[PDB]
């Protein structure tokens, strides 16, 4: 199992993974997620591959204040093997190596997997209130 | 009122804003947070001058797919001019123009007002639980600043 940057070759199999791993959502589409991570910098878009085949991601990120971590999942029939973990922990990495000095993740209350993965990661709850405005409305 | 990129010559009056603004914190070395925004990308880093000084900044950024915007601060001197809605607008469109998709801003939790605020300016809140970790320790850096004594 090994973590390496995505490549373009990889579109549409991360698409039908995140299919897999229910992530997609109406109101985002991933053509457009991964093509605007593309346009900006795939450095920090990480996949996890084994025996050829991509099995999870993080859509990582850096904004010259705070890192992010969007689009986190590991293939159904691959869960329990380290790879979510493997993945945020270099994600974390590369983050230290360009000078990000903090990473924020925004989870739904309900998804206790990936609250449980960040709490054993070493991530404390902030007292806020996470407020959004969308810009640009993608289609379904 | 220009609303403008923050320049490298704005680097001292705009820190002695935040602390007027009571905007810094022990573990945030602004310094350290000004020089991260120069090497990444300054373009989203806006300020607000009026008849020469800056009283407004929004610390505006895009990570790849999503917006967002720290040390947003106005002068006491210089509220209800419009000031904070301008610099967020201006970073809006700056965001659209680049194909950022959408904003996303924490408040903190007692804070109706500001809450309130940005109802208003269309922001809705987002049904979630909001996690962090550090990963450089500004604090432990022994340097002594002028500032925030």
């Amino acid at each position: 199992m090994e973590i390496r940057v995505f490549r373009q070759e990889d579109f549409e199999e991360v698409i039908t993974l995140w299919e897999r791993c229910d992530l997609l959502r109406p109101w985002n589409d991933p053509e457009m997620d991964i093509e605007r991570k593309m346009n900006h910098d795939v450095s920090l878009f990480l996949v996890a591959e084994v025996n050829g085949d991509v099995v999870g991601t993080v859509m990582g990120g850096y904004d010259g204040h705070r890192g992010s971590a969007y689009y986190l999942g590991v293939h159904p029939e691959f869960r329990g093997r380290g790879i979510a973990n493997a993945l945020l922990n270099r994600l974390e990495k590369k983050l230290i190596a360009r000078g990000c000095p903090k990473i924020q993740i925004n989870v739904p209350e309900d998804n206790d997997m990936v609250l449980g993965m960040y709490e054993r990661l070493g991530y404390e709850h902030a007292d806020v209130l996470s407020l959004g405005k969308r810009l640009i409305e993608d289609e379904e």
